[PDB]
């Protein structure tokens, strides 16, 4: 199994990921190959191609990596909230600056930051939500969108870059993931961040800081960031690992997948650690996974 790492900071992990399993995996056991992509749909041509085996996408990317005439479908899924509760989704939620008096209605002509193009939380659920209202000329739903916002950093995008000069993906700084749209909120969005509903935890251990921002619910209400199964956005499927739908290896993957998840799951300390890592945030995986079911 040749993971395909998303560029440097992945790529750093992933070669984590590589020794550690090395010295656990029976003297075999997969025993991955890190290859590194710049872009995640890079990562598409490539399991495709047959250059990479493996990647884990957001849902609304499983979904067009199943386009074209053969392209490839999930395999391992990951499964955040417990191991006492496990769940197969999370919530997308809209995180902004407590005291902008704007609500989910006047979005209007604000800036926003979104975690990139057609993911679930940061980009379908949201320009769901608000379209109808934007701009007839909506041909292009990013030209509607451009059109509609005034200010937006949506990564992996091509415009709406304004935040983020290039709209790449991951050394992309006060852009990119979840991670990097609330980084976008903290400075720069029209408080305007389209995240998961974990995210500013993830980020802020700090309840003070935690209460300067809140949320945008479609109940024409702002409300506090703890009770965003009362406002979020909506609900969504769950960050899985595609493989080629045939001759991927599949019960490989899994085989992988589920060894470096007892050795290296949720809690525990071993040098590795598949759900967080030193070269940033949600490399691989995310962080706010528990595991992995199939
Ligand atoms: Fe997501």
């Amino acid at each position: 199994v040749r993971w395909c790492a998303v560029n440097d900071h992945e790529a750093s992990k992933c070669a984590n990921f590589r020794d550690s399993m090395k010295k656990v995996l029976p003297e075999d056991g997969p025993r991955i190959i890190c290859v590194k992509k710049a872009s995640y749909l890079d990562c598409i041509k490539a399991i495709a191609a047959h250059e990479a085996d493996a990647v884990t996408l957001d849902a609304g990317l499983v979904h067009e990596a199943g386009l074209t005439p053969n392209n490839l479908k999930p395999v391992v899924a990951e499964f955040y909230g417990s191991k006492e509760n496990p769940k197969t989704f999370y919530y997308a939620v809209a995180l902004v600056k407590k005291g902008s008096n704007f609500q989910l209605n006047e979005l209007q002509g604000k800036k926003s930051c979104h975690t990139g193009l057609g993911r679930s939380a940061g980009w379908n659920i949201p320009i769901g939500l608000l379209y109808c209202d934007l701009p007839e000329p909506r041909k292009p739903l990013e030209k509607a969108v451009a059109s509609f916002f005034s200010g937006s950093c949506v990564p992996c995008a091509d415009q709406l870059c304004q935040l983020c000069p290039g709209c790449g993906c991951s050394s992309s700084q006060p852009y990119f993931g979840y991670s990097g749209a609330f980084k976008c909120l903290k400075d720069g969005l029209g408080d305007v961040a389209f995240v998961k509903q974990e995210t500013i935890f993830e980020n802020l251990p700090s309840k003070d800081e935690r209460d300067q921002y809140e949320l945008l619910c479609l109940d024409n209400t702002r409300k506090p960031v703890d009770e965003y199964e009362q406002c979020h956005l909506a609900r969504v499927p769950s960050h899985a690992v595609v493989a080629r739908s045939v001759d991927g290896k599949e019960d490989l993957i899994w085989e992988l997948l589920n060894q470096a998840q007892e050795h290296f799951g949720k809690d525990k300390s071993g040098d590795f650690q598949l759900f967080s890592s030193p070269h940033g945030k949600n490399l691989l995986f995310k962080d706010s996974a528990y595991g992995f079911f199939k």
